[PDB]
Order: structure tokens, then sequence, then C-alpha cells
């Protein structure tokens, strides 16, 4: 493979697949290499330690650990990852990278990466007024039940909601007042954070429950009918990245990430220390489910694939960086 | 019967629907002519849609010799089997309609897409235990029935309102509630004057294996109305529709051959397009020999026209309504 894994060192559950997921975006490790962590302490510094942890993926032959990368953010119990979705750890590492690069040039790269404009609107139908919230987001949880594919899942995602009986808009001034209630997305990230509410809840029993109803996903997907307005030369078109699987239907379960980190159609498979290639099936059609199948999947903007995919060398790491990761394995090379 | 006027789309490869798509767009003629009325001057050869659409088009109204396609899905992006097979048809429609519209912005031709195939519809999901209830509006421009235990397209229809049970799991997500025992209801505020109606014979079979196809028998007529399924029937515009083409699969699952039968001036003369062999047919062959085996054969899109907009929708179209600059442009790349 010529790939490193994520060694198991806890119930850490979906981070193993979602750091190599980030992994991969090599826009995204040359950002986190540029970060200027040198004042910045090893034991509590989440920048640093998720350099280190990058560093080692692309330089260490054998499974890489994550325990002072947890530390450094405080989900150290099994819990702390029963408490929050995937996404939610995303944004966690994802917005303490973009922290570290205010005031510098890479600064805005994490939205420029992640981040898409959209609007929830409230329109009046029998009064003459409009409410638009503008709103970044840097995911999209997908509704699976009873819906087949993505393409029916942005459908139902932007349906027009109806306020009209008892439920009618409280225009503040205006009262109530019969209106509609919508999203507009309004632009689309290179990179694609995609979610699939595979968790529910379940009043009978008060537990939440997973759904492994089948839910399919293109390794092309067209999104420039949902955007407001198109852009020519720049088509909302999307390729499959990464598909984050899971089984067990509970915490407790396994956990793994398929990646083409090239983009090229080449499949990998990602589990914990083990990397092994594998067909597109196994990482596509196999996780459609109908116990394991895919909770999030990645797409990667066509036009942006080349830059969002840049190949990574050794001359992309400061020096600063690596005498001091290299510094810290002498003492630890005290052995 | 093999000389029949019209042209075909070469055999390019595993394209699937594509062509049978196609056909069925160019001889919705409103359509085609705002094709031909976008400004694409200043388009990219090599990356535009709707420029490679025109080409198709122009090329199916003048070539003597099936017509290539490989420009359209060289800018479309889908160049493999295994793409076409991870979409279905009415995404594929969805994504071409709604690239030339976007290209029709501005032009005396803004809005043909919605005003042709776009219709309103309106759904309501109710908890049986739970104060929850939402109501939605939506725009649909395709419809997919249910074949499965339906004898004809009208119990198809019957089917798609009638109020379905959410029991089981199954159950509606109510946000704060749900999982949450309801009640769907949907129903037709209005229909499009060009109506696409897409079969669901592709269904996943569960272990089983993998997707099967169902080609049990179900009936679909010449002349189809459709007032009693609308929430508000007016006079002097009856839903009554005639179908313009039946859109048909043999073989089975990746592998499979397309056809697409057409009555293209929608006064019952109907024709077979099978890629680069058009020859004319019976109705029999086009309606009745589809309706499923009881085989390999059957229809699996169906594609029917307003009354009413018949004459409107399928007007004449002639060389005087492509710009010269578009076909000299096109002529200037043969
Ligand atoms: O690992 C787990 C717990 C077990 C699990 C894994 C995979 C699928 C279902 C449950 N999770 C991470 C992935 C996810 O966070 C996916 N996800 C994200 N956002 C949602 C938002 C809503 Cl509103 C409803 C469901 C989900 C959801 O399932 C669910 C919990
Ligand atoms: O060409 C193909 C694949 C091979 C094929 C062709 C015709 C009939 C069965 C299988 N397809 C295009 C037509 C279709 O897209 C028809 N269709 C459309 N929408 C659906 C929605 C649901 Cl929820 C379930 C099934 C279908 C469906 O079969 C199925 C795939």
């Amino acid at each position: 493979t010529g790939y490193v894994g994520l060694k198991n060192q806890g119930a850490t559950c979906y981070m193993n697949s979602l750091l190599q997921t980030l992994f991969f975006t090599n826009q995204l490790r040359k950002a986190v290499y540029m970060m200027p962590t040198e004042g910045d302490d090893s034991s509590k510094s989440v920048p640093l330690a998720l350099q280190r942890v990058f560093y080692e993926l692309q330089h260490s032959d054998k499974p890489v650990g994550t325990k002072k990368l947890t530390k450094s953010f405080g989900w150290e119990t099994l819990d702390s990852f029963m408490q929050h979705d995937v996404q939610e750890l995303c944004r966690v590492l994802l917005d303490n990278v973009e922290n570290k690069m205010k005031g510098t040039c890479v600064e805005g790269t994490i939205p420029k990466l992640f981040r898409g404009k959209m609007v929830s609107y409230i329109q009046c139908k029998e009064v003459d007024y409009r409410s638009d919230r503008r709103e970044d987001y840097y995911d999209i949880q997908l509704s699976i039940k009873g819906k087949k594919n993505i393409f029916e899942s942005f459908v139902d995602y932007v349906a027009v909601e109806q306020l009209d009986g008892d439920n009618k808009y409280d225009a503040g001034e205006h009262g109530l007042q019969e209106a509609e209630k919508g999203v507009k997305f309004l632009t689309l990230p290179p990179v694609l954070h995609l979610q699939l509410m595979r968790f529910m809840y379940d009043p009978q029993t008060d537990q939440n429950i997973k759904i492994n109803d089948r839910f399919e996903f293109p390794e092309q997907l067209p999104l420039d009918e949902f955007l407001q307005k198109t852009d020519p030369k720049d088509p909302a078109n999307y390729i499959l990245h990464a598909v984050l699987v899971h089984s067990g239907d509970n915490h407790g379960g396994h956990y793994v990430v398929y990646l083409n980190p090239k983009g090229d159609g080449k499949w990998c498979k990602f589990d914990d220390d083990v990397v092994s290639r594998c067909t597109k099936e196994e990482a596509i059609e196999h996780n459609y489910g109908g116990c394991t199948n895919a909770y999030m999947l990645v797409y990667i903007r066509e036009s942006k694939l080349s830059e969002v995919l840049q190949a990574v060398t050794d001359h992309d790491i400061p020096q600063q960086l690596v005498e001091r990761l290299q510094e810290e394995k002498r003492i630890e090379a005290q052995k």
C-alpha cells in the first residue's frame, strides 16, 4: 500500500477514520505543516499534536499513536466520543487548526476547503415580508430514511416547509402570518463532508438505534441543480474520496475507512494499523447496506481535485518542525 | 419500414439510457427550439454541455448517418458503464435540463424547462401519538411509480396518492419526537405539459444478493386521464395526456439493451429507435409488447404530453430555428 495505519489505543471509535480522511486531504496537511507552533506546548497544543500525527503517518513505517492528540483536546474516554457525532469531532480539529493560522497567509484555508454558504429563508404568503438568515456550513447531515440515494436526499433537503396552522410564523410586528420555510444552497465547498443519519431514537426503549437501511452513493456526484447560482467553468461535480463505515450499530462496534487517496480510483482499506488494497466494490457497493454500512462520505470538487490532492513532499515540512519532532525521538529513543 | 427520415445515435459504448433520453428530448420540439437559441458563442467546446447538446440536436436534424455523443459525454463527465449504473434516468435528465435552463437565463427562452417539465405537489406527515405534523410543498420534474403488485398505471397513481402508514421502521423520524408512527399523504397540485414517468423495475433484493429487475406485467394506456388525482380540477384544461414515447430495456443488470419507441408527431405513427437503427413499428409493439412478460423487453419510463399542449409542444422545427452563428460554428468543427 505504502500507507501506514493508526494504532488502536482505546475506545476512540471514529477518530482513526477521521484522521486518515484528513491526512489525505493533501492541501489541509500542507497547511497543518505550515502552522507556526514553535512556542506551543507539547502537551496542551492540539495543532502541534496534530502536526506530530500527520508527520508520523507520512514518514513512519509502523502504526502511529494518538494518545497525546486525544489528550490535547480532552477526549480521553469512550464516553467523550459517545457524546458527539463524527462531524462535531471534525469541527474541534479544524477549528483548532484554523485559529492557529490566524494572522498568516494560510488563514482562511480551512473555510476555503470545507465551508459552504447557504441561506435559511421564511417567506410570508399573505403579506410581503421575507426573512433571510445566512449561515456557513462545514458539513451536511443527509436524511436516508425512505431516500434511495444522495440525489433523493438533496431533493428532500431543499423541500419547502409550510407554516399556516397553529404553527404560523411569528413575524413579530406582523404577528402570525402564513409563510414558507426552506433552505437554499449558495455555494458548495471544494471538500464536501456528508454524514448519513443512521443513529435514531426510539422513545419506547429510550435508546439510540442505528438503522441499516440501504443508501446508495455514487462515485461521481453532480450538485449543480441544487445551487442557487451556477458558475460555468466551475461545475459542482464531485468525486467520492472516502467512505467511513461502521459495524455493530453501537459505539462498541467496528470502525474502518475506505479511501482512494489519489482520487485515481485505486481504493485502500484502513482498519487501524492494517492498511490493505481493496476493490471499488468493497469500498462502495458493499457499504450501501440494506450490519456494515457507511455513515459519512467525503466528496471533492472535480475542478479542485489537482489542488486539494496535490503531492506533499518532505520539502513541504518546515525544518523547525522536523528538528523538534526528531529531537523528541532522541528523548524517547533513550531506551 | 427501414427508411423513416429520422436518424439514430451511434452505439458509442455503455452510455445505457443516454441515447434513449436524448431522442426523447430531441422530439420535445419546444425544448429543441429553446436549445438552439441558447447563447453559446462564448462557450468552451470541451466543457460546455449546452453546446454539446446543441451539437447532438443539430446532427439529429440534418445528418444522414448515426450521430455521435462523445463530445456530450466528455463534457458531461460520465464516461464509464459504472457511472451510468450508479444513477437513475431521472437524475440524468435533471442534470441535463438544469444545465440547459441556466444557459437560457436572460434570453427569450428563459424558463422553458420549468414550463414544460415542472409540476408541483404537496405532502403531509402526521404523527399518530405525538402532536408533530409537517406540511411541505415541492417541485417535481419526474414521478417514480411503483409497479410491484400494481396492475396498470391507474393503480400506480392510486397507490402514489394513497395514505401510507409509517409503522415498523418505516417509522418516521419526527425530529425531537421521532422515531414515531405516522401517516404520510401526497397529492398533486398541478401536472406539467410534458410528464416523465419512471417505472420502478430496478429494486434491491436483500440477500437475495444484489439489485434485481422486475419483469412483472404493468400496463399503461395510450390516453392517460389524471384529473381525479389533482386537488383542483378545472374545465377547458382537464388532465388528459397522450403517450409520446416508451423507453424500454432488454437484458438485465449491468449489461443491457436499450431502446425507445416514439411517435414524434403525436399522431400515433410509432417508430423504434435502437441506436443507429431506426424503423417504423406498430402501436402494439410500442405499447402492449412492453407491458412486461408473463420477460426481457418492457418499459421503464414513459413520456406523456398534455393534450391541450400537444400542438405547442410538438411544434414543427425548421432550419430557420437555428441561429446562423450556431450553424457556422458546428460546420467549422466538422
Ligand atoms: O459512531 C457513532 C455511534 C454508532 C453509529 C455509527 C454509525 C452509524 C450509526 C451509529 N456515530 C458517529 C456517526 C454519526 O454521528 C452519524 N450521524 C451524524 N449526524 C447525525 C445527525 C442527526 Cl440529526 C441524526 C443522525 C446523525 C448521525 O447518525 C452517528 C453516531
Ligand atoms: O438503465 C438502468 C439500469 C438497467 C435497467 C434498465 C431498465 C429497467 C431495469 C434495469 N436504469 C435506468 C432506469 C431506472 O432509473 C428506472 N428507475 C428509476 N427510478 C427508480 C426509483 C426507485 Cl426508488 C426505484 C427504482 C427506480 C428505477 O428503476 C432504473 C435504472
